[PDB]
């Protein structure tokens, strides 16, 4: 009835002590489906990323050892990768060939159930107006070149399935909505970063409803608004996965006086000490934080929580939080939750005092799998 998927990045093995993240760390029985950030390419082929992808593949492929149930997705793109690459790999019916000959191979050869598009994004950030079009031929062909691949070897086929924009002017370039919606799996929409230092006032990571105070384009960040554009622009409910981040955005304050929501800032908060990411703190980052006697805040118009302490603020979401956001998404039939990411939850139980994965554990209960089998071949 709902899916559970959780993305898994390969370069959470680089932090250090209790942060270093695996994919021997990950729960078998926590998702139904587990994405591995991220794959890359070269020559219009995909391509490993890290030294040790193949080990780690084998590794996270191997869980569905322990759950029969289990699908893995490989993720090809994300941020850093940008535009290039995809835009000259769309734009020749060779090219698409080339790539998508490549993918069936190696999701075969390294055991993937599908491939995760994370093109940020077509039409955008210098990929020029033909890719919004040019992206729904990548996908139908791809949807059905795996279609064919598993008549011509009698097993089920790869899935497609794509992480997409929730900013609506990256959404407008971006994607012929219904269309994509035809032919891909699951559509994960990046319901996250919403608000963040750039724009030099506090804010909330991923609020669920509006601020009583925003208006004009700013009464568009927030899940509600997002997930429903998606929704009447086209994309069937059941497709549409709501994202989760298991981590939050942090600001300088200009005035510590100052600490509601839409207080002036005077840039990104500080990195934590295990991801080292400037302007964003991790869940158990966070719950070090709270120890910390930070002062405890709650968003209740847009439902989400919020702490401060000296000049230093952070919006982030808890347990409370996710929770009510899942049954909002149960309420509006969406398909299911998607979360970035299984290694900024608590991962150990140690920081927070909620046991493992408190975060991703939320919204197992609530999406009523629970009783989900977890069970070997
Ligand atoms: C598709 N996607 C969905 N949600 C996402 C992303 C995403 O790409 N990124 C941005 C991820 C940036 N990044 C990388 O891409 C990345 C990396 N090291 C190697 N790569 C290749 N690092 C340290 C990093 O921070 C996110 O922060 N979120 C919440
Ligand atoms: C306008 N801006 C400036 N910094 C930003 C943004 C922004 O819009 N967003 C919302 C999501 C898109 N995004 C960026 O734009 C971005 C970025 N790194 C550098 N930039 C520029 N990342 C990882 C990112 O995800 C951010 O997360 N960051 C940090």
């Amino acid at each position: 009835a709902y899916q559970l998927t959780c993305y898994f990045t390969n370069w959470a093995q680089y932090r250090p002590g209790l942060g270093r993240f695996m994919p021997d760390d990950i729960n078998p029985c926590l998702c139904t489906h587990l994405i591995y950030a991220f794959a890359g390419m070269q020559n219009n082929e995909i391509t490993t990323i890290e030294w040790n992808d193949v080990t780690l593949y084998q590794a996270f492929n191997g869980l569905k050892n322990k759950n029969s149930q289990l699908k893995t997705l490989l993720a090809i793109g994300g941020w850093n990768f940008g535009t290039a690459p995809f835009t000259a790999m769309v734009s020749t019916p060779e090219n698409r060939q080339t790539f998508i000959t490549s993918v069936i191979k190696f999701l075969r050869q390294y055991e993937f159930d599908g491939l995760d598009f994370d093109w940020e994004y077509p039409g955008s950030r210098g990929s020029p107006p033909q890719d919004k079009h040019l992206f729904t031929v990548l996908v139908q062909e791809m949807r059905e070149a795996f279609e064919q691949e598993a008549k011509q070897i009698n097993k089920p086929r790869l899935m497609v399935t794509a992480a997409v924009a929730a900013g609506i002017s990256n959404i407008q370039s971006g994607y012929e909505i219904p269309q994509l919606s035809q032919y891909l799996d699951y559509i994960h929409v990046m319901t996250y970063d919403l608000h963040g230092s750039w724009e030099g006032y506090t804010g909330e990571n991923s609020p669920l409803y509006k601020y009583p105070t925003d208006t004009g384009s700013n009464a568009y960040l927030n899940v509600d608004y997002v997930m429903n554009y998606w929704k009447d622009n086209g994309a069937p409910a059941e497709k549409l996965i709501v994202g989760f981040p298991t981590y939050g955005h942090n600001f300088i304050l200009s005035n510590p006086s100052n600490t509601g929501i839409g207080a002036p800032t005077s840039g990104a908060g500080p990195a934590g000490p295990y991801a080292k990411e400037s302007g964003i703190w991790a869940y158990y980052e966070i719950c070090t934080f709270l120890k910390n006697g930070a002062t405890q805040g709650w968003d209740a118009p847009q439902e989400v929580p919020y702490a401060y302490q000296g000049n230093v603020w952070v919006g982030y979401d808890n347990i409370k939080s996710f929770d009510i956001k899942a049954q909002w998404l149960k309420h509006n039939k969406f398909g299911g939750a998607m979360v970035w990411a299984i290694d900024l939850d608590d991962f150990t139980g140690t920081f927070c005092n909620q046991g493992k994965f408190p975060l991703i554990s939320t919204l197992k209960k609530a999406l009523g799998l629970q009783s989900a089998s977890c069970t070997a071949p």
